[PDB]
């Protein structure tokens, strides 16, 4: 399942990932917690994203 960003997000450190509303991601790990390691389908960049900022694609 692919996820889409609901809002813009600016990373605070090297470990999280900045993104724009509407950006899509593949999810790598989702069972450490509510922050998921993800890969942008736009840039190929990877990093942690807050799961409350994304929703599963239609
Ligand atoms: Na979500």
């Amino acid at each position: 399942t692919l996820f889409v960003a609901l809002y813009d997000y600016e990373a605070r450190t090297e470990d999280d990932l900045s993104f724009h509303k509407g950006e899509k991601f593949q999810i790598l790990n989702s069972s450490e917690g509510d922050w998921w390691e993800a890969r942008s389908l736009t840039t190929g960049e990877t990093g942690y994203i807050p799961s409350n900022y994304v929703a599963p694609v239609d």
